[PDB]
């Protein structure tokens, strides 16, 4: 069960354009929306949707994951703008991040070195969103560059585009043939016991920093999914990226302490980069 509220907006006011990709519950689109932002008759939006052919309790699961965003007010987490629970298909409308996911954005820079400054900006802008989420008692459990989102001004925001895009099929393993797992981005304790925490979010952040420093290479390129498990669970780590600044590899290491209680908080990460400006 879900009860509509003041977030509800009318299907009429929402246009869909070109598709953005396959979501957990449906296709996702680019669009425009009216009367959803103050002094702004039109607003470009991401329209997340459901397949008419999905369960009623999956249309309920879909809405109650958007109900979590109603609580948030951080400029580094992608903004919930409205809901359309009434009728078919069921929609959520969000802030449109006009440069898409951090992984495509970094990959688009290969054939052209980004400055320590810019890499440390991006790093602080990810760590701000995550600090907020961790404090509003939210564990991302799929923090990766492909789940960060980039604004027209190049500011980075935490988002989540699910585990279902064709484009990043390499980044997921159906372990034991169960559900998809982003094994390359997972803490040793997430891999062994299925323990997701703030602290395992800090591990995924270490791998995002690696992704920024490598321009989104595949972590542990040349190991199989089962070989990644073995390597990380026995205390293995990623190598210093080529041309990696000292300050940014030391962040990485901190985030990859085997003992979760040894990794720093996002709050401590922000403090740590702040004494570097
Ligand atoms: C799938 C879609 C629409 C979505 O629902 N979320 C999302 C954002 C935040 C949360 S959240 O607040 O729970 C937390 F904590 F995870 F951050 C949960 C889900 C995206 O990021 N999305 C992708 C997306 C969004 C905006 N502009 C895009 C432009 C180009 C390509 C994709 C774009
Ligand atoms: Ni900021
Ligand atoms: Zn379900």
């Amino acid at each position: 069960v879900y009860v509509p509220d003041e977030w509800e907006v009318a299907r009429e006011k929402i246009t869909m354009s070109r598709e953005l990709g396959q979501g957990s519950f449906g296709m996702v689109y680019e669009g425009v929306a009216k009367g959803v932002v103050k002094d702004e008759p039109e607003t470009r939006v991401a329209i997340k949707t459901v397949n008419e052919a999905a369960s009623m309790r999956e249309r309920i699961e879909f809405l109650n994951e958007a109900s979590v965003m109603k609580e948030f007010n951080c400029h580094h987490v992608v903004r919930l703008l409205g809901v359309v629970s009434q009728g078919q298909p069921t929609l959520v409308i969000m802030e449109l991040m006009t440069r898409g996911d951090l992984k495509s954005y970094l990959r688009s820079l290969r054939p052209e070195p980004p400055s320590l400054s810019k890499m440390i900006q991006m790093a602080g802008e990810i760590a701000d969103g995550m600090a907020y989420l961790n404090a509003n008692k939210f564990v991302h459990r799929d923090l990766a560059a492909r789940n960060c989102m980039v604004a027209e001004d190049f500011t980075v925001k935490i988002g989540d585009f699910g585990m279902t895009r064709d484009i990043y099929e390499t980044d997921y393993y159906r372990k034991g043939g169960k559900g998809l797992l982003p094994v390359r981005w997972m803490s040793p304790e997430s891999l062994k016991d299925g323990v997701f925490t703030t602290y395992s979010d800090v591990w995924s952040f270490g791998v995002v920093l690696w992704e920024i420093a490598t321009l989104a290479e595949q972590p542990y390129q040349g190991l199989s999914n089962e070989q990644v498990l073995r390597f990380v669970m026995e205390g293995g780590l990623l190598d210093k990226p080529d041309n990696c600044p000292d300050m940014l590899f030391e962040l990485m290491r901190m985030c990859w302490q085997y003992n979760p209680k040894m990794r720093p908080s996002f709050l401590e990460i922000i403090s740590s980069i702040k004494e570097e400006m």
